[PDB]
């Protein structure tokens, strides 16, 4: 093995902003790296705008103009003084010229445009891709550094086939017969906790496999170190009647050989604008420009030498997703999780070593879902007690393994769910069915008998899971996977180790993560971080069917190889790195089961059949362009719009399918600017007061209404117009998920940002507030 | 109907008749996770267990209890208008169905003390809403 | 009544069914949504008996049929009065064959006799 | 003019009573169900020893909207 | 703002001096597509390419 393509599954996220390196965003490279970074700008800023603009400018485009100046404006007037200004690649050119014909008079008349085109735009997130040289083992050892004369030449193809492929009702793995895995128990299968259900085709009335072929978008391209031009990724739907053009994607590659990729720009339509997408995840006549594939290259060395990288031990996928709207808030089970729990099996989870750094990440990223989710800010007892470890600079006794704080580690583990699902139920017929004695998640479908009162806490994390469909069941809620519930349970019973290092560092969660962020940054191995950079802000359950991926993740059978390589650090575990490759179809597009599907419906029979590698099913593992994503929601914006609250009789705590990435309850920007400042500050107008008032008040009482403001959460789905707002407007779930389609992007982007002098008022110095236009 | 009329902008938020057909309470689970001073000498302190809510420091103990204070709950949230449930629709219009038969369980707001605020700036007087779903 | 081939090449495969009346959990509870009667009539007394449940079963009475015997020994089957009704007005019957809180007076069971002549 | 028969219904001969009279399968009903169910030994082949209430099970709830 | 051509008619005039009215394909349409036309009549973020309006003309005689 000689070179190697890294990430081995890379990200990329839509987002109407344009698609140059200054107004985009990078998939994290090494994870934790950007946590408390109070100058991200995830939404397109004016300055920015102004910059790019500023520097568009002269270019002797300065004097060209004083040249007309005296002269005298006309057609080529002004397309002589576009041109100068390389602008057309982000504004259609006319629309530059219907600019000048209404009139430093040229700056701000293009400014306006660029305006109005991407102020406060979601950026793009583009996933950078890197070769590496091996080693004899095909260990990453360095970036491939190109010398005089040395070319490298990338090629990607990609597709999106959700209106080709097979409602998604639940995960069909839920009845897949298992030993069970790090990730799935067996015991949902093995009781029937919750059946995997049939599905039907996607858009039915297209009859004949050849017919359904135009369901299925894709394109590809190629670009070269020799070139930096941006080629896109256009497909068309239906594919080859009126069609329509979707951009999938974008690719440059630099000098130095590194490969960019850009998502499209999040537009998603029907082909009759009456046909409305009302399910949450199964809408006949729409397409999305969502998609995945398969990248390669090769490598020319100035000496003749070529090098493919095309096998599937050094090939490697890319896929497109939502964005992302709460960057720095991980969600609490990632993919990357799913990826290191999918090579264990349960009855091995004996064998398992637990460092505390292992059992860290659960409680950070829980304790950090308080910006995003009201459950986690005010009732959830767990955050609680750290907060009320950090108030003492206590947080340390966590890291004593010894029987002293045993007593206070079981008490943490003790609210945890067990992803096993065979605690808090009764058995009916000891023909078993799992009833839990906690408390479930009604159906819409009401039936005015009384409910059985709960005899059983609720259990952590307060979030739905793949089993919702079914009232009772245990699998309605979310449990982390087996082997990280297996760490934390070594951590409780005491059978952990950890340096005196942390233990020092570990006076406050905060402090602790700082520094296990310091580790991930100085950890030699950037390959290896880097594919685990690019999954670990990707959701991990429940799979329902999810935000970017789902179920086929989370086993074995989706990976060409799978293995844990080392600790983060040669001390520190924090979970691991691994090397991991995707199964592929070497032949992309032109494989001959790029369309292949099992007739009238989709069953766990089927996903039972394609166990077996040699058997006729097994494609269904061996990826084509498109393979990951059409399991998906079509449209994504509707999926988005129903991944949000599910609301139970009782008020609190109120349940959240994915918030970390779809945040449910938000700090709006206008309360950011209610509690910002201090009593001091130089400002005639302070916290939304009079500088009078707000320096005639009590410290007090200052004080105290920066915390109620700091206390004030909005619904996510209200930072937007999801059909809630205006006279007698109607609201609702069903309207929500149409008009996302159109507001997804105008939905609030959370950002860390400073409160530079909180004195008293219990305000961290960082927080997470949520920007948008109408909560401001 | 008499209740909130959303605009484009976020807040404030406009309601018609808030003082008799309430918008935004204070519901009892609140109150019960604000009431109770730290010197409480109770299993149960705000919702805390007596170890956690008498190991944190009084400040953070007091910005708790102002946190809780400041969650206000949406009226028409503290019974079943048609929202509660899976893929529950929710909106407008199920509200003037429901309430038919839910006025009757919509919560209740009346004052009630708080023996001790100390520095937390809680009123020894506040005014709590009672539903069953809220408690 | 139905050829080997709708299975055999999978002309229209059977789907996966959930509970009606989803939200009411263990089997005991569920016995509730049960509608049950029983009746005895004879040859001696052509008084009509009623066949009543009560929905959710121990509310609503629920008359499932009637039942006779004339003098001659025939019995006669009355159904109920085709009353379906929601335990709740807003429950609206939207779909073809699911809906919950609803109940409808249809039934069916198991008919049986014991012939008694006069000489023991 | 197709003929005449000689059937009758498999019975619970407890009725009412039967200890199957609320058996089910679970969270869901499938194929593999009505599979098993025909083994007369099985624990699924009371789905064909019809106990009341068993025939017009099936059936829309109510009917008359199975009927518009 | 992001608009839309509407044609509400074609007009030809022939040789013997005859104007030719054609009115237009038929097009309505929303500003987003799911603003839905549910009303028999007012239905707002709506236009269609009905019209009317004023017919005027000029003879000019070889004399002038
Ligand atoms: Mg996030
Ligand atoms: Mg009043």
């Amino acid at each position: 093995c000689q070179y190697k393509i890294y990430p081995p599954l890379g990200i990329a996220r839509v987002g109407n902003g344009p698609a140059i390196k200054p107004l985009s965003l990078s998939t994290p490279e090494v994870p934790w790296a950007h946590l408390y970074d109070t100058n991200v700008q995830y939404l397109v800023t004016q300055q920015e705008l102004e910059q790019l603009l500023e520097e568009a400018f002269g270019g002797n485009v300065i004097n060209e103009i004083s040249q007309i100046k005296t002269k005298l404006f006309k057609q080529e007037e002004i397309e002589t003084i576009t041109g100068l200004l390389g602008l057309s690649h982000l504004v259609p050119q006319q629309q530059l010229s219907r600019s000048l014909d209404n009139l430093q008079q040229i700056k701000g008349a293009l400014l306006k445009v660029l305006s109005d085109h991407y102020l406060h735009a979601v950026k793009k997130q583009a996933q950078n891709f890197y070769i590496y040289k091996c080693d004899e083992q095909g260990n990453p050892v360095e970036k491939l550094k190109l010398t005089d004369g040395d070319k490298v030449t990338w090629r990607v193809e990609v597709a999106n086939k959700k209106s080709f492929w097979y409602d998604y009702n639940n995960a069909l793995d839920l009845s897949l017969h298992t030993q069970g895995s790090g990730n799935l128990s067996k015991n949902v299968s093995k009781h029937r906790l919750a059946p995997a259900m049939t599905a039907k085709r996607r858009n039915p009335n297209v009859i004949t496999n050849s017919l359904r072929k135009q369901l299925v978008i894709s394109s590809q391209g190629s670009v070269s170190s020799d070139n930096n031009t941006q080629v896109p990724l256009r497909g068309k739907f239906p594919a080859n009647q009126e069609r329509h053009n979707v951009l999938q994607g974008s690719i440059e590659c630099d000098n130095e050989g590194v490969l960019r990729f850009y998502a499209g720009n999040g537009i998603s339509q029907a082909l009759s604008p009456s046909s409305l997408n009302t399910d949450f995840a199964d809408n006949s006549n729409w397409f999305d420009d969502i998609c995945d594939g398969r990248v390669t290259a090769v490598v020319e060395l100035k000496n003749g030498d070529t090098f493919e990288i095309q096998d599937e031990q050094s090939s490697a996928w890319v896929a497109t997703t939502p964005p992302d709207y709460a960057p720095q808030i991980e969600p609490i089970v990632t993919m990357y999780d799913m990826v290191s729990g999918a090579a264990l099996k349960e009855q091995d989870l004996d064998n398992l070593t637990t460092q505390f750094s292992d059992v860290f990440p659960i409680l950070y990223r829980l304790y950090r879902m308080q910006w995003v989710n009201q459950a986690d800010f005010t009732d959830n007892a767990v955050n609680t007690q750290i907060r009320e470890l950090n108030s003492e600079l206590g947080f340390a006794q966590l890291l004593d393994n010894s029987a002293s704080a045993k007593s206070l580690r079981e008490g943490i583990f003790n609210q945890f769910r067990n992803p096993l699902f065979d605690q808090d139920i009764d058995v009916d017929d000891p023909s078993n069915e799992w009833v839990s004695n906690s408390r479930i998640i009604p159906s819409k479908d009401e039936t005015n008998i009384a409910a059985k009162p709960a005899t059983s806490s609720l259990k952590l994390p307060f979030y739905p899971n793949d089993g919702i469909d079914y009232p009772g069941s245990p699998v309605q809620w979310f449990a982390i996977p087996p082997f990280m519930y297996q760490h934390l349970q070594n951590w409780a019973a005491g059978d952990f180790s950890v340096t005196q290092v942390e233990k020092e560092s570990a006076n406050t969660i905060e402090e602790l993560g700082l520094f296990y962020s310091e580790q991930f940054k100085n950890s030699p191995n950037s390959a290896l971080l880097c594919a685990r950079g690019a999954l670990d802000a990707l959701y991990g359950g429940g799979f329902h069917p999810g935000v970017e991926l789902t179920w086929p993740m989370r086993h074995n059978l989706i990976y060409s190889q799978n293995d844990y390589v080392s600790s983060v650090t040669p001390e520190i575990n924090l979970l691991g790195l691994r090397e991991f490759r995707l199964k592929q179809d070497l032949q992309g597009l032109n494989s001959p089961n790029m369309y292949q599907d099992f007739g009238h419906v989709i069953a766990v029979d089927n996903v039972t059949a394609s166990i077996d590698p040699n058997s006729d099913a097994a494609w269904l593992w061996r990826s084509t362009p498109g393979d990951l994503t059409k399991w998906m929601g079509i449209p994504w914006q509707s999926a988005a719009a129903s991944c949000q609250a599910v609301y139970t009789p009782e008020d609190f705590p109120i349940p959240s399918w994915w918030a970390a990435n779809l945040p449910v309850h938000v700090l709006p920007l206008a309360r950011y600017n209610k509690f910002k400042d201090s009593q001091s500050a130089d400002l005639p107008e302070i916290n939304g007061m009079t500088h009078s008032i707000a320096q005639g008040m009590s410290e007090e009482t200052f004080e105290h209404l920066r915390l109620e403001q700091f206390s004030q959460r909005l619904d996510w789905l209200h930072t937007a117009d999801l059909g809630f707002v205006g006279y007698h407007a109607e609201g609702g779930y069903t309207n929500g998920l149409i008009q996302m389609v159109s507001q997804w992007k105008n939905m609030a982007m959370v950002m860390a940002r400073p409160v530079e002098n909180p004195g008293s008022s219990g305000i961290p110095n960082v927080v997470y507030v949520a920007y948008s236009q109408a909560d401001k």
